[PDB]
């Protein structure tokens, strides 16, 4: 049941999705999953960032879910639920902003 | 500026209409975004309600001066974007309304 995940963190807002993640305390690649407010059955992969010039960033991806069941976020690879995307993307950033490191708190 | 609570960065104008667009938000919920259309500039988007059209959300262009201010009208001017997001929060002067709430 994705409710009890660690990582997803349903209807919350962008702006709090953006509150939770640029603290000091979250590595590079800290991400959660969430629930689009702006596209409704889509969700969204937030992940924290840093570069030099602006400091602490949050970059929002997209995931659509085929119809056909799966989930997406390129055209590279689709798959059969949100934590074997979660997994992947731990694993290789493939485009995205860092790997996945950490769960968010 | 990206640790504001009122600014959402490169939103665009669809997005921050579908932020914004809440009837359990009160008039004057806001956000500071960068302007798609005009490189360099900001826009504050703002809700408002009317009794025709409802609720619906009015755009301000904000332009930065080349000195380094901020400005929406000829009668004042803002050293920064917290000062120009500070005084409408007081005073609407000429916006549809003072800005209340950041948008959640």
């Amino acid at each position: 049941s994705i409710q009890a995940e660690e990582w997803y963190f349903g209807k919350i807002t962008r702006r709090e999705s953006e509150r939770l993640l640029l603290n000091a305390e979250n590595p590079r690649g800290t991400f959660l999953v969430r629930e689009s407010e702006t596209t409704k059955g889509a969700y969204c992969l937030s992940v924290s960032d840093f570069d030099n010039a602006k400091g602490l960033n949050v970059k929002h991806y997209k995931i659509r879910k085929l119809d056909s069941g799966g989930f997406y976020i390129t055209s590279r690879t689709q798959f059969n639920s949100l934590q074997q995307l979660v997994a992947y993307y731990s694993k290789h950033a493939d485009g995205l902003c860092h790997r996945l490191t950490t769960v968010c708190p």
